[PDB]
């Protein structure tokens, strides 16, 4: 219970010192940040991502697509691939 | 000696030269900058945060939460132990 | 060192370590994220760009839309002649 | 006497190379950008600031607002020792 | 005369490595991106600027607000005193 369990979420940051690799873009429309974040977490967690960068929700009119990009750092120790 | 800052509010991207650590996301809806800022300052410090980054107010000219990530930097204790 | 792959899309406009060259600006409006990405792809793939930076979407009838700056790395195959 | 910069205005950036210190946030409701800039300028120079950062200001529609943060740069920090 | 690059358009993307000088701010209200860009380019090059920062688009088929900061690189460096 320690590997593949560290989920981080930052907004308007860069987390310098880490090499991030693009794993695609995630988007989900819904209400309550807990459901949006919880739904995104399961995406990286299940895709082996690390978290979401620039998690800006900023709604306008019913549009709650928490746009975020999934990133991953080398040295996964999960699968040599 | 006695510094000064307590709650820092900046409008940009981040504060370089300091190690910022995210301990959660903050979100609030309301009017008046005094109540919006105080609402976050209370939610930010209540969780141990010391400043807010990217202070927004309105953009879609209607429904819009300021949205802000809570962050904090270590004082001198090493995370090793 | 991991080099570039094919089409990359991030939300932060950075990717340090690479020389980005402006090839202009792209803009598209539609009610489909997969169609917008594909529509822009044909626009970038046709311009030999690298990918889309800061790609956001949020509109119902015809309000906001998708937008981004095109970028390319290496020589622009154009200097004088 | 001897004045080249002093007043500096950037649209969403950070002006790297300069130490900026926040001494409060400025906000004013009005129409016409000429009056907004002049209104903040008088508020910024009146406080002995340097200029204004983050000039996003959304388009007009019925009740928008151009919020901004006041900043100032100077040799060393606050002495008053 | 090695500057080569002169007119550059960037959307939500800083340009480190270049010394930018503020020459004021531009603003455009109307529809049609071709008229907005042409209005800024003519306003930027007419003042002998370098390029424009910001941009973005919103509310198509209608009026919005196209603005940006006018910058210019020519302050040169400084002698190592």
């Amino acid at each position: 219970m320690i590997f593949e369990d560290k989920f981080i979420i930052t907004t308007a940051d860069e987390i310098p010192g880490l090499q991030l690799y693009s794993l695609g873009i995630a988007s989900t429309i819904s209400d309550n940040v807990d459901e949006i974040v919880e739904n995104l977490r399961k995406q990286v967690k299940a895709k082996g991502g690390m978290g979401l960068i620039a998690f800006r929700i900023t709604c306008a009119d019913g549009k709650f697509l928490g746009y975020g990009t999934i990133v991953k750092a080398d040295e996964a120790q999960f699968t040599m691939a």
